[PDB]
């Protein structure tokens, strides 16, 4: 029902697995989304110093249409960029974050801004910015049972079991989706500025997916396709619960099974995202970037197979 914030000690933290199943224990996935807040001794890496030069193979300018809080979201890819050169075109005057009392300031800003000048995403980038050092909560070698996708059918899906980078601006969004076979999804926000996070808990998943094809008749399961933006205020207005979640940056959070979740950056930002799964998914994967059952099934549910 309303969206936990964990804050684990160093101990609690090593092992990544255990530490899901425990959130879950205390109902974390209900909401849909949860924040972890890590032990204070802990880093992703040491420094971001030398980071300007990575490249940006193909960053997306985002164009939205609509009106009243119901917005298609189209990409155009642009030519390549380096981190230097966005970041620069993030501050300047044309894409810098508006002028803001507070989060509900520039949240009602956002909301209000769209249609608008078209902010440029440089999302999806193959890469990570952890250390090897990191030993906890390395979103490179979380450990879970997804590994078996490569382990056993030689799978590599970039972005779903290897990681993404997310370099942001203000106003960029990430529309309404699930993730991929009905995956977790785990997101740490290096540095920046933050992201605003809205989840429609698990439960009430089918509402937002009616409500969906009711106001989107033309494109209408297109919500995994990350394409519609549909206002708190619409939500509300048509009864559909949902949390608001700002991350900043040095936390994480965590999606679970069949959590619709959208959002947007306040700012110019910096982070990365991979896939997960627990054995609580496979009945989920089941159901359901499409690949096959069959490892997890085998191994994780030999009894059932
Ligand atoms: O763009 C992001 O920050 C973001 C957030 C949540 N999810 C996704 C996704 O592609 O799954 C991307
Ligand atoms: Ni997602």
């Amino acid at each position: 029902h309303t969206i936990m914030t964990f804050y684990p000690t160093m101990e609690e933290f090593a092992d990544f697995n255990t530490y899901v199943a425990y959130m879950e224990s205390q109902g974390a996935h209900q909401a849909g989304l949860a924040k972890v807040i890590p032990p204070k001794e802990w880093k992703a890496r040491q420094m971001y110093d030398d980071i300007e030069d990575i490249l940006i193979a193909t960053p997306l300018q985002q164009v939205t249409s609509g009106q009243g809080g119901v917005f298609t979201q189209y990409h155009k890819k642009k030519k390549a960029m380096r981190v230097g050169q966005y970041r620069r075109l993030a501050n300047s005057k044309k894409y810098q974050t508006p002028p803001h009392q507070n989060f509900a300031d520039l949240e009602q800003r956002y909301w209000k801004s769209h249609p608008g000048n078209p902010p440029i995403y440089g999302a999806d980038i193959s890469g990570s910015l952890f250390e090897e050092s990191t030993k906890q909560w390395n979103l490179g070698h979380l450990g879970t049972i997804l590994d078996l996708l490569e382990q056993e059918c030689g799978v590599v899906i970039e972005g779903v079991n290897t990681p993404y980078l997310y370099f942001g601006m203000w106003k960029t969004t990430f529309a309404w989706h699930t993730e991929d076979m009905d995956l977790y999804s785990i997101n740490y926000l290096h540095f920046g500025e933050p992201k605003t996070w809205y989840v429609v808990p698990p439960e009430h998943g089918q509402h937002l997916e009616r409500l969906a094809r009711e106001l989107f008749p033309d494109i209408s399961a297109f919500l995994r396709h990350k394409v519609a933006l549909i206002s708190p205020t619409v939500l509300k207005e048509n009864g559909i619960p949902f949390n608001c979640m700002t991350q900043e940056a040095g936390e994480f959070m965590v999606t679970f099974p069949y959590g619709y979740h959208a959002g947007f950056n306040h700012g110019f930002n910096c982070a990365e995202a991979i896939n997960f799964a627990t054995p609580r998914w496979i009945d989920y994967g089941k159901m359901a970037v499409t690949f096959s059952m069959d490892p997890f099934v085998r191994i994780v549910q030999p009894e059932s197979y």
